[PDB]
């Protein structure tokens, strides 16, 4: 079940009956690139684990599943803090949505010059929206020195983020705000605490499951 916006700018494919999994065309380096987040429909609202690029994807997205799901977009879970991932926090900000993140991802926004996050998260943190549970888990440095990743225990699902790439890439992409060492310890960090995983989101491209986590450690040797 895939579902798209107007200019195909914007999709969406559903996972399970309350997981979607959202893409946006954006852009980095001056090339076409589309990336991934969740969209949780719960009793209590819609939470996505990332927002958009920028401010206009940002409006797009939300729009797009409030109206579908005739729900509001309540919180949003930042899971570094690249204008990649971070770009759409003046638009959270305005509308009232609550930008979680962890501490040093709020710092780093900041030190950007964009506006902050809450800085809630800790090293884990287990929140609970309606009745769906999410944990967020800081492995260590990687892509970033603050990325996060997501679990969803009801579903074994994993949103990777940049950390993780998926079968497609074929190099690590934007290094330069990297730790190539520590990437492979927070990777195998991620292995070590989830062990039965029934699928992995990666920041770009496909869905797959652990093979992802193996994939990106073989891209780091």
């Amino acid at each position: 079940t895939v579902i798209k916006n107007e200019t195909g700018t914007i999709s969406i494919s559903q996972l399970n009956k309350n997981v979607w999994v959202h893409t946006e065309l954006g852009s980095f380096n001056g090339e076409a690139v589309p990336s991934n987040g969740l969209v949780l429909n719960t009793s209590k609202g819609l939470v996505l684990v990332d927002s958009s690029w920028d401010d206009k994807l940002t409006k797009e997205l939300i729009e797009m599943v409030e109206k579908k799901f005739q729900k509001r977009v309540t919180d949003v879970i930042i899971t570094h803090a690249h204008a990649d991932r971070i770009g759409g926090i003046k638009t959270l900000k305005e509308r009232g949505i609550k930008a979680h993140s962890t501490a040093l991802t709020a710092e780093l926004a900041k030190k950007n010059g964009y506006e902050e996050p809450l800085g809630d998260l800790q090293t884990v943190t287990n929140l609970k929206f309606g009745n769906m549970k999410v944990e967020t888990f800081y492995p260590g440095k990687g892509h970033t020195e603050d990325n996060i990743v997501v679990w969803l225990p009801q579903y074994n699902i994993l949103v990777g983020g940049c950390l993780v790439k998926s079968t497609s890439a074929k190099d690590l992409g934007n290094v330069a705000d990297a730790y190539v060492n520590e990437w492979s310890t927070s990777i195998e960090n991620v292995l070590k605490r989830y062990r039965n995983i029934n699928a992995v989101v990666p920041g770009h491209g496909e869905v797959g499951d652990k093979g992802l986590l193996l994939h990106t450690l073989d891209l780091l040797k």
